[PDB]
C-alpha cells in the first residue's frame, strides 16, 4: 500500500483547509478524495467534496483540501443515506479510486 497523510487530523473545524499529500502512487492515474463517515450499518460519503486529483511524474501528489464538520452522508453508489455531523460524531477522510486505494485518515472536529 502506498502512503497518504494530512497535516492536521484532530480538533478541526468547518471550512478549515488542510494540506494533504499522497505518495508511493504512480504518474498516469487519478484518485478521488472526499470525506466520509460510517453509521453502524452502512457508509455515507460527501457527494459535494468529490474531486479527482492525478499524481505527478514521480507518482506523488499534494494539494489543499477543505473539510466540513457537518455534511449529508450518501453512498458513492448513488443513494441518500441520511445526514452526518462531526460536531460530536466520528468521521474519516478516504482517498483512492477503482484500482488503487490510497489510505484512510481519521478526523475529529472539536
Ligand atoms: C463522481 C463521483 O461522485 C461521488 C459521489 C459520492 O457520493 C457521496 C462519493 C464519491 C467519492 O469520493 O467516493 C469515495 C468515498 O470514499 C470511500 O469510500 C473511502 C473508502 N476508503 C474507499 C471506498 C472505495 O469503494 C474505494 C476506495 Cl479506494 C476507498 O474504491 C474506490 C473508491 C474510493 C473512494 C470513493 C469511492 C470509491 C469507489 C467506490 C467503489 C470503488 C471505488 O472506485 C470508484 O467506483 C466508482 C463507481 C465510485 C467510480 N465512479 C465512476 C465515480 C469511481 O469513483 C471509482 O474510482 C464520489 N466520487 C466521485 O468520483
Amino acid at each position: 500500500a502506498p502512503a497518504f497523510s494530512v497535516s492536521p487530523a484532530s480538533g478541526l473545524s468547518d471550512g478549515q483547509s488542510v494540506s494533504v499529500s499522497v505518495s508511493g502512487a504512480a504518474a498516469g492515474e487519478t484518485y478521488y478524495i472526499a470525506q466520509c463517515a460510517p453509521v453502524g450499518g452502512q457508509d455515507a460519503c460527501n457527494p459535494a467534496t468529490a474531486t479527482s486529483f492525478t499524481t505527478d511524474a514521480s507518482g506523488a501528489a499534494s494539494f489543499s483540501f477543505v473539510v466540513r464538520k457537518s455534511y449529508t452522508g450518501s453512498t458513492p453508489e448513488g443513494t441518500p443515506v441520511g445526514s452526518v455531523d462531526c460536531a460530536t460524531a466520528a468521521c474519516n477522510l478516504g482517498a483512492g479510486n477503482s484500482g488503487l486505494d490510497l489510505g484512510h485518515v481519521a478526523l475529529t472536529f472539536g
